[PDB]
């Protein structure tokens, strides 16, 4: 078992926080975010856009890191990893180790860390300013196991912790959201929001 990174929201000096698109809950949806649950629902290995919002521009060399932890207290010391099936299915893009649950899509500067002390996985990219005509920068994540994968997440809820870091890895900001990776994200978001309203 491993030490548990903080999940405490921390806007920091740059006013760092996440944002999510409004994709709705139709059958064709592959990634959908519930503000009422603070929970992203997505399909396996599909694009998950996450917005990075800041009040002021952080220095060049600022990076942004994603890491998964188990939400429940009896599981939070366990490293989140891909299940024994998906870690062996040879689907690495050449950067992501096959054990890593979270990948970054479409960024050749993504770096993947296996922490030498905690053995936790994370993926980190340079934080870049918004493009022209945009108010935020967007990262595309992929989740490479289902929440239900036996021997992996095994139906246990996870959180993704997003940290803004300086070039040394020191904390500048932190935010987080729950994730369910499932075949029917729109149907599952509708169900869980309906459960919350009852
Ligand atoms: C990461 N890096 C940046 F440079 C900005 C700006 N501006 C935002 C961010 F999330
Ligand atoms: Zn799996």
């Amino acid at each position: 078992s491993s030490s548990v990174p903080s999940q405490k929201t921390y806007q920091g000096s740059y006013g760092f926080r996440l944002g999510f698109l409004h994709s709705g809950t139709a059958k064709s949806v592959t990634c959908t975010y519930s503000p009422a649950l603070n929970k992203l629902f997505c399909q396996l290995a599909k694009t998950c856009p996450v917005q990075l919002w800041v009040d002021s521009t952080p220095p060049p060399g600022t990076r942004v890191r994603a890491m998964a932890i188990y939400k429940q207290s009896q599981h939070m010391t366990e490293v989140v990893r891909r299940c024994p099936h998906h870690e062996r299915c040879s689907d690495s893009d050449g950067l992501a180790p096959p054990q890593h649950l979270i990948r970054v899509e479409g960024n050749l500067r993504a770096e993947y860390l296996d922490d030498r002390n905690t053995f936790r996985h994370s993926v980190v990219v340079p934080c870049e300013p918004p493009e022209v005509g945009s108010d935020c920068t967007t990262i595309h994540y992929n989740y490479m196991c289902y929440s239900s994968c036996m021997g992996g997440m095994n139906r246990r809820p996870i959180l993704t912790i997003i940290t803004l870091e300086d070039s040394s890895g020191n904390l500048l900001g932190r935010d987080s959201f729950e994730v369910r990776v499932c075949a029917c994200p729109g149907r599952d978001r509708r169900t869980e929001e309906e459960n919350l309203r009852k």
